[PDB]
């Protein structure tokens, strides 16, 4: 209700005020980007420290077996040396008795040579009395019971160890023509335009649980208590994708377990996140398909198209920003058709997801 | 009363013994081989039972290499789980950055043309835009799981320690030289040492032999060795393996429970049977003897009742070159028990007697 230079100034002044805050927002993000990569290294070392902590503990056990291994071996070589040393003795005992009898042999063999003599009789009359006797070796048996007992205890230790290792591990003219082409395509042709959808933790409602590198959304039993945020849903149990699309062709698949109270779709970034109006299908900025008591319905702007119920529980969604259509498919083996929308879109679209029945779960597919 | 017939009656029965002695000697030669073969027989049985354990321990070593990698995989999975979520959240933050970077440039572009009237119009829509700062959610590493693996691995170490214990616990001028030798010290006497070996042929049925045949002791039951001419039948005696007729010799004997036992020397000719075989009671045996802890030197049924002594190691010295045998008492120093001055007729074997159920004679090898 005024002038030029003052309006130019009233703009310019409050305009750069936001620019100066955006610097500190962006540098506030840049710090958080660094904190994450630092925190990855922080964990990477904590892994190695707990691994090296086990590499010690296993080497302690490995050395304990090297003790017992030598300790049982010593025992066997002692029993070996005991017996083999007795043979080294008995060999010497026999050896003496041999050369003893070898002498009396030669004493007789020498005396026989001179049978010229009369005193052949005299020199051998004393030799009549000598009478040698044969050698003998006593009972030298190796202790089998002791050596079989060690082996048996060592066999027992192997199957005692096996027991305890288990106890560790066990516990329009062009536009319409292109639509028809895409409507008739097969699963491999649709998968050429794939993009890995990522869930956004900013967007997820308090009772929506996110997991598996933020690719699995499900119903929470308790409120998860995320931070308050403008982009977070306050009324309805909803969550959005990370990336939005205004140019090109896109496709993604979603697996829906316990298909009872859940829904998949697309949404403009402008859609309000708060109040009952934020609910998907009930405004001008959201197109989706939805299950309610296992009855399939396509929704947009408070309008219900009650569809035929289907077997499949993998929903493939295709989007064409170049021409202007979004298509919903049912996938079990083949590609069945659920519904389509013919729209020239105003702005970029984020993928959109809803889940309500305590059990339902939406998962991004990457085949 | 004839020559050639006596020469023949000798010659005939003489070579009969010679021909038997061949078969005796070849009968020994076989036994010499049997022993050395039986040593090898045991030596392989040792290695086979050792190699049998070397397998069994390596089986256990590999079992730990499995669990070691199996628990490590589990930790690296929990690492990758968390680090992959950061790789996501980095991309989530990255989008929110460039999102706000755009609206910055949209505003920075619009400021340049403040010449225009439509500076107001083109930035009136830009008034409403309001960016908000980033946030990182709770990404905490599962400590309970990693401490639990470590605790079970600590438990396995002390479970193993338990069972390694269960392996090992259940298996539990003549006159002038005499005087010189009489005055010698223990190191000088030990220069003429010879390791005495007991002879199993000689030992009486109630005399037990052990420790590579160097320890004689009283048997409780009759040991029932083979019958042999050289074995004692009456008295509890045993002799040495080697006999000595030339040179100087020495040996030490430890006598536990010195009550009814005795040490000495003996000629090979001594008869082993009957009461006469007893050591000290004939012309072929010299010895020292304990009877009710009273020391006596004996030879040919003659007693010299000596002074009782403290020591229980008897050192015996023999001099075949000159002709004397000496008995010493040894505890720390070398005390003298008795001597014999004899020009010996033939070679001497060391000789030993034990009778009190408990007494034990052991050869010392310092």
């Amino acid at each position: 209700m005024a002038s030029l230079s003052q309006a130019s100034a009233d703009l310019e002044a409050t305009l750069r005020h936001k620019l100066t805050v955006m610097y500190s927002q962006i540098n506030g993000a840049s710090r958080a980007l660094d904190d994450v990569r630092n925190r990855q290294q922080d964990v990477r070392m904590t892994a190695n420290r707990k691994v090296e902590q086990l590499q010690q503990e296993y080497t302690e056990m490995k050395a304990l077996l090297d003790a017992s291994e030598t300790t049982s071996t010593r025992k066997i070589k002692e029993e070996e040396k005991r017996v083999n040393s007795k043979f080294d003795t008995i060999y010497q005992i026999l050896l003496k008795k041999k050369s003893e009898i070898q002498t009396l042999k030669e004493e007789i063999e020498q005396s026989l040579t001179k049978r010229d003599e009369f005193e052949f009789l005299e020199k051998a009359s004393k030799l009549r009395g000598i009478s040698t006797k044969p050698v003998y070796i006593p009972e030298v048996e190796l202790n089998h019971k002791l050596i079989k007992g060690i082996h048996q205890s060592t066999i027992d230790l192997k199957n005692e160890l096996k027991q305890c290792i288990g106890r560790l591990q066990e516990p329009t003219s062009l536009k319409a023509k292109v639509l028809e082409t895409f409507l008739a395509k097969s699963r491999p042709e649709l998968l050429e335009y794939y993009i890995k959808v990522i869930l956004d933790y900013n967007t997820a409602h308090n009772k929506v649980a996110l997991s598996e590198c933020y690719t699995v959304a499900s119903v929470a039993e308790m409120p998860q208590n995320y931070r308050p945020h403008p982009q977070r849903f306050t009324y309805c149990s909803q969550v959005l994708g990370l990336h939005c699309y205004k140019k090109g062709i896109h496709y993604w698949e979603v697996e829906l377990q316990k298909n009872n109270f859940c829904g998949v779709g697309i949404c403009y970034g402008s859609m309000n996140r708060q109040g009952p109006e934020s609910r998907l299908g009930r405004n001008s900025a959201s197109w989706c398909v939805e299950w309610f008591n296992t009855k399939i319905s396509a929704w947009h702007n408070n309008v219900e198209k009650t569809l035929p119920s289907t077997k499949a529980t993998r929903v493939g969604v295709l989007l064409n920003c170049d021409h202007g259509f979004v298509i919903f498919f049912a996938v079990a083996d083949k590609v069945h058709l659920m519904y389509k929308f013919r729209v020239d879109f105003t702005e970029a679209l984020y993928p959109a997801f809803w889940v309500f029945s305590a059990g339902a779960t939406l998962s991004i597919c990457s085949p």
